[PDB]
């Protein structure tokens, strides 16, 4: 049994908590309670390997973000989340990527770009734009919905598969 330390980052309200809770607890959180710093742990079998996921759900709200960098340091792979109906959250990804590079002191950190809320039709970030951003970082882009479960396993398990490539 291997442990994978995953960290979920991104702007306030994009659905980091809802994603993590859908993965771990199999329900959708409809309300919006801003996070400070929460952790989740679960044993899961991923590609035939029994492993322990330790997931750090981080704050996106500036007001709640004290010491996020000290949490982020510990991470082995990052889910960089934006919402497909929130163009500013997508623009913000560059700054999260810069933060991750600064806390890991590496240009080569396991990451997945996640476009969440794909159940919603008020899309302002087209798939291709995010594909392009992810291509520039040499990482995958995956769309998710914490509400329907679309892509949610695939996002987190892809991040583990990325960690295994480094
Ligand atoms: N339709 C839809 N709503 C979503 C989805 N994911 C999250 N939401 C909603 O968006 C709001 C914010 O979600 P939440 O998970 O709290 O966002 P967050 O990124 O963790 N916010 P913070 O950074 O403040 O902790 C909630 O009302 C939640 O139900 C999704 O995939 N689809
Ligand atoms: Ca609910
Ligand atoms: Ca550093
Ligand atoms: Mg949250």
């Amino acid at each position: 049994m291997t442990e994978y330390k995953l960290v979920v980052v991104g702007a306030g309200g994009v659905g980091k908590s809802a994603l993590t809770i859908q993965l771990i607890q199999n329900h959708f959180v409809d309300e919006y309670d801003p996070t400070i710093e929460d952790s989740y742990r679960k044993q899961v079998v991923i590609d035939g390997e029994t492993c322990l996921l330790d997931i750090l759900d981080t704050a996106g709200q500036e007001e709640y973000s004290a010491m996020r960098d000290q949490y982020m340091r510990t991470g082995e792979g990052f889910l960089c989340v934006f919402a497909i109906n929130n163009t500013k959250s997508f623009e913000d990804i560059h700054q999260y990527r810069e933060q991750i590079k600064r806390v890991k002191d590496s240009d080569d950190v396991p990451m997945v770009l996640v476009g969440n809320k794909c159940d919603l039709a008020a899309r302002t970030v087209e798939s291709r734009q995010a594909q392009d951003l992810a291509r520039s970082y040499g990482i995958p882009y995956i769309e998710t919905s914490a509400k329907t479960r679309q892509g949610v396993e695939d996002a987190f398990y892809t991040l583990v598969r990325e960690i295994r490539q480094h």
